[PDB]
């Protein structure tokens, strides 16, 4: 018994993290095998920031021009190359600590584990989700470019976010790990804002189904709905339209409750046209959006 | 920018779980040294789960009896002791990944990351709170128990919780591993209700001082007011006094914010009189008492 927003254990990653300093500019790298990943923007002085030539910047620039530190260890690199926004610098030593690793790119409403850190050096963990405007609501202070999002799948770590930006809204922008932004996000000190944030509706019912497991049941009505009928009630509120398959992916908790996915539909329905009425949800006055079908099954079967 | 419920690294603490095995029940078990550390009622059996003697248990037992697993690595018990509610097993092996640790008894407010386990297997981390009636609101399914919260102290492991049991009301109850239970519970299946929870008062001004912090500062009065007048309003919301230990430790985010700790305690009466009337805090819809001001600090200046 018991919802938390619950990280993975961020163990294996911790010993992937390194200091990657290009002059005045220092962050964090991920030290994978003979290659560490980084933001290219290290490459960057305040100068250039406002509309950098990254091909012109990087080719100003040789191998010992780049210190990487893994805490009192100073790499040797190789070799640079520019892979999109992300910096691959080539090393001497193969990280020992280095995990079976994927590079995946994650779709809008699915979440994964940040590692925050400073210097190359973890301070903490926390979950968050891909928003679908492309941003993450993250926890990011200067020197956290370079941090990762991240999922474990049985045994293999799956890479999926890189921390390059804050934008003035305060929301986070990054790339996945072949450093491809995460939406029309550019890496320049330029006039950029995110799109209407829509909620995650898939996530929202997912988190429902938890609230029922979890004996928190007051919200369930005694009517049913459809798709279109629903989805017309989605719109109204920014919400994602519900698919078939959200409905299909719904199934299991569907299944173990008992509540057909439409009559929670239903229920969504109520709440967004009446509010909570000074009532909570799993100890939230709000509607939480942040937590997958998958995250809820593995929270509430036992996953490791 | 950006505030998250952020739990410590857990690679440290994930090199110390193993799985701990007496007959029928399989919970979870802390490696350090040659020790390994568990709930006691891993040597019961539903028949002595009602009342059991657990000295007259552990008389019918030798170290054979109990199983001890790290993956797929069996250790000999060379010894077994009971400290209060804690199983002490003294194995041949050293564990080799023991970090600098300490065992500490947190005070009711502080908080401390959980890392859930499965069969000696992590499977997530979550920051949560000591609720003022000892209880912690986290999640916990079958064979959680032996689960460890931690803080990290420079490279210092700070144990101070282990996981025990489950109350009917479905929040969670645990010791120091000293074996010592926090709050008034037993290790037995019987009739234990927790106390009146309270709101951790010094912790929601923390909170309320990282929504300044985040730019979030709608909820700001023009008033004032003094400790007692406050406490008069505390106390008939359930809150907990605030007291000059309180005051003084919220300097820090009173300094950086040019916020007197009085000013936000009337900011705070006017929420508790009013609510929010639909707006949000660091998008809650609540407010939050599972912070510390050291959590704050360490979130909103950066600390590895
Ligand atoms: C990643 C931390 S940072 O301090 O390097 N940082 C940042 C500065 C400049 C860039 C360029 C891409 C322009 C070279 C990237 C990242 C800031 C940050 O995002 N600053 C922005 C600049 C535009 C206006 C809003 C602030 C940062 C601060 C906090 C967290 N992450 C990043
Ligand atoms: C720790 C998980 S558990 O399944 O072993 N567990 C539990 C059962 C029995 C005990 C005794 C102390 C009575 C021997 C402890 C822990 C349950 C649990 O707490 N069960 C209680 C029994 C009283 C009535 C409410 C349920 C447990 C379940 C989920 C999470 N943690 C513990």
């Amino acid at each position: 018994s018991g919802f938390r927003k619950m990280a993975f254990p961020s163990g294996k990653v911790e010993g992937c993290m390194v200091q990657v300093t290009c002059g005045t500019t220092t962050l964090n790298g991920l030290w994978l095998d003979d290659v560490v990943y980084c933001p290219r923007h290290v490459i960057c002085t305040s100068e250039d920031m406002l509309n950098p030539n990254y091909e012109d910047l990087l080719i100003r620039k040789s191998n010992h021009n780049f210190l990487v530190q893994a805490g009192n260890v100073q790499l040797r690199v190789i070799g640079h190359s520019m892979q999109n926004c992300v910096l691959k610098l080539k090393v001497d030593t193969a990280n020992p600590k280095t995990p079976k690793y994927k590079f995946v790119r994650i779709q809008p409403g699915q979440t994964f584990s940040v590692l925050a850190c400073y210097n190359g050096s973890p301070s903490g963990v926390y979950q968050c989700a891909m928003r679908p405007n492309f941003t993450i609501k993250g926890s990011f202070l200067n020197g956290s470019c370079g941090s990762v999002g991240f999922n474990i799948d049985y045994d293999c770590v799956s890479f999926c976010y890189m921390h390059h930006m804050e934008l003035p809204t305060g929301v986070h922008a990054g790339t996945d790990l072949e450093g491809n932004f995460y939406g029309p996000f550019v890496d320049r000190q330029t006039a950029q804002a995110a799109g209407t944030d829509t909620t995650i509706t898939v996530n929202v019912l997912a988190w429902l189904y938890a609230a029922v497991i979890n004996g928190d049941r007051w919200f369930l009505n005694r009517f049913t709905t459809t798709l279109n009928d629903f989805n017309l009630v989605a719109m109204k509120y920014n919400y994602e339209p519900l698919t078939q398959d959200h409905v299909d992916i719904l199934g299991p908790l569907s299944a173990q409750t008992g509540i057909a996915v439409l009559d929670m539909c239903a229920s969504l329905k109520e709440l967004l046209q009446n509010g909570m009425n000074g009532r909570t949800i799993l100890g939230s006055a709000l509607l939480e959006d942040e937590f997958t079908p998958f995250d809820v099954v593995r929270q509430c079967s036992g996953v490791t």
